[PDB]
């Protein structure tokens, strides 16, 4: 009963030259640009602001230039590509691990809004990136993933004990009560601080608004309060029908998916989508990069 199940085994992903982010994946967004095609950026600039989420700033993943804005119908944006140069960056305040759970909370919003890390949270329901001037009671963590294909959160989670542990100790004095944890039943390195809980699900077989927050951007959160540096890797399930050697593989946020597959795959007509088959992108054109909230790749046959 394979099919295309990927190995729960994290190797190198085949090299990135370009990454972008997508407009068209942050419910409402209207965007302001900060930076036109040419321009070099470092890493956690701001490449666009949204004018339906005043303050809300958008980030690029990588030191690089601007190479592409593709815009849509009715003039979306589809995506802002940095081809991948050099590695300067903007950095921010660092703490030990010991302060982060002690720290304001107007403080953890300015250097997550900043950094741009700030729209790795999305409220339920909505799935709107919250506003800046805005908190929550209840802070969901997914430390857990359904979709078909995807990469178990334990085996990403083991590589990165301490900046898992300490993204959650950020949260617990970013929410104004709460912490879930949402896990499968597998035991999880545990924050100390007694306002995060476990949530344990067992499954699938076969104002009063929550924030949600997948495990891997917990983990660039615990990185980026511990190191000041945006922290932009990720391990995807690399996974489906058609990829020879399914398996989770190294990335970064907002990977050109051509790029990643580039012979990762059979011979034939495939279709590449950013995400699962049950919630994805089709991944091709200006559309061709690992979705912000994505942590897997499915190839798949075309008929």
């Amino acid at each position: 009963p394979i099919a295309g199940t990927p190995s729960q085994v994290i190797s190198d992903g085949k090299a990135i030259k370009k990454v972008a982010l997508l407009g068209e994946e942050y419910v409402g967004m209207r965007p302001t640009m900060h930076v036109r095609v040419g321009d070099e950026v470092k890493k956690a600039q701001i490449l666009f602001e949204d004018k339906k989420n005043p303050g809300v700033k958008f980030t690029s993943p990588v030191s690089g230039k601007v190479v592409e804005i593709n815009r849509g119908a009715k003039r979306v944006l589809q995506s802002v590509v940095i081809e991948v140069a050099g590695d300067d960056q903007v950095t921010f305040d660092k703490f030990e691990a010991n302060q982060l759970a002690s720290l304001n909370r107007d403080a953890i919003k300015t250097q997550l809004v900043e950094s741009g890390l700030w729209t790795a949270f999305r409220t339920r329901p909505f799935s709107k990136v919250p506003a800046i001037d805005s908190t929550s009671e209840a802070i969901f963590v997914t430390a857990m993933d359904t979709n078909p294909l995807a990469a178990e959160p334990t085996v990403v989670i083991n590589e990165q004990s301490e900046a898992f542990v300490a993204g959650l100790d950020v949260l617990s004095a970013l929410t104004t009560g709460k912490v879930y944890v949402c896990k499968k039943g597998t035991s999880l390195p545990r924050s100390q601080q007694p306002n995060v809980e476990e949530h344990v699900f067992d499954g699938p077989h076969p104002d009063h608004v929550a924030w949600s927050i997948n495990y891997q951007d917990v983990i660039a959160v615990g990185q980026l309060f511990l190191t000041g540096e945006l922290y932009t890797q990720r391990v995807v399930s690399l996974a489906g029908p058609v990829v020879n050697k399914p398996r989770l593989v190294r990335t970064v946020m907002g990977a050109s998916l051509e790029q990643l597959v580039d012979s990762e795959i059979m011979p034939g007509e495939v279709r590449i989508i950013s995400g699962s088959v049950l919630s994805g992108t089709k991944a091709t054109g200006p559309h061709a990069y690992l979705g912000r909230y994505h942590l897997q790749v499915s190839v798949l046959r075309e008929g």
